[PDB]
DNA sequence: TGGATTCA
DNA sequence: TGAATCCA
């Protein structure tokens, strides 16, 4: 996967250059986005674009979370993290990391989107909002680009759609990633669709091959 | 209807105070949400208290819309207007009162949520960016209070449930009202669901003026 | 389109 | 409470 587009506050710009393990977070959010592949035998991510639609967008986050949970230590939120959590302002951020750069804790948080307009919207207000209560101090969206998401679930965010929006988080440290499959073709598998379309342990696979 | 919950940020309290064409858009957003009564026999809003998630709440949209409108001359935007209003922002704002004063036009924006949460995130959002752009001076968020959506449509915004948010409009005229009703009993028909599980002829009838 | 409903 | 289907 490649990310084609990005927006990056002049907030984030700062925090980025000055601090090292916030900007090692961010380079990895970065690669474990674009190291996703398609079909798993090769080396790029190819979608298929046989219609309009036809491939499911979940696996990918799956994918792109346990790489990061598993290989670059961060952590992601688990249904039991979940339930005892969410009672007042919603579900926590999806995943993050954090370190002790000494004198303070810090943490940087990110959320895939994989649900509608109105839904990433509302990723993008929690990010904020823990932003402003001090318990991260970057965020990070990630979003299919337009021409992708067109081959995704029906009515999935995409980067472009939530653009117009970024300047609302002028001001705080905030970094929007829009990606796109390497090339678009008709002789690869379909992504499975629903959120159980890749079980556990072929997301483990795909992973493996990813890595190795 | 009566308002039992209600933020307003200290640049709304500021405006309010000073201009008073706003805070006259601001009195009849509260005199129209004020205004539904149930049944439409009644001079007060009775909500049928039978079953979680009984009742729509659709229709009191329509009807506070309509009264702003029709009474106010508020401006609601029209299917035909929002087929050529959208682009990459989702749609213009619901309703808006406009009027020329000190040397500058001004508006009031306002949206009544009858979404889920994440609209109703979506919808303080589209707010936040016109007040941004300066397209509106101030922003109005009606929303039903906890306890009476137990009883309207499943999943509907509560004013509790986006309180938490409200912090993000700070710096930024805003201003959310919660709204209930005066009573709760089964003596009352239930509000039908749906964009139109009550007519366009209903809610013309549904008046109280 | 959005609103609603029901199944997973 | 997200996903997919269906109609006011």
């Amino acid at each position: 996967m490649e990310v084609e587009k990005e927006f990056i506050t002049d907030e984030a710009k700062e925090l980025l250059s000055k601090d090292k393990l916030i900007q090692q977070a961010y380079n990895e959010v970065k690669t474990s986005i674009c190291s996703p592949i398609w079909p798993a035998t090769s080396k790029t991510f190819t979608i298929n674009n046989t219609e309009k639609n036809c491939n499911g967008v979940v696996p990918i986050k799956e994918l792109c979370y346990t790489l990061l949970e598993d290989t670059y230590n961060w952590y992601r939120e688990k249904p039991l993290d979940i339930l005892k959590l969410e009672k007042k302002k919603g579900g926590p951020i999806d995943v993050y990391k954090e370190f002790i750069e000494n004198s303070e804790l810090k943490r940087v948080g990110m959320e895939f989107e994989t649900g509608n307009i109105s839904s990433a919207h509302r990723s993008m207000n929690k990010l904020l909002l823990g932003l402003k209560h001090g318990e991260i101090d970057l965020a990070i969206i990630l979003m299919p680009i337009k021409q992708l998401a067109y081959y995704l679930t029906d009515r999935v965010t995409n980067f472009e759609e939530l653009e117009p929006y970024f300047e609302l988080t002028e001001g705080q440290p905030f970094i929007f990633i829009g990606f796109n499959a390497e090339a678009y073709n008709s002789n690869v598998p379909l992504i499975p669709k629903g959120s159980d379309g890749m079980s556990k342990r072929s997301i483990k696979k795909w992973k493996d091959k990813v890595e190795n």
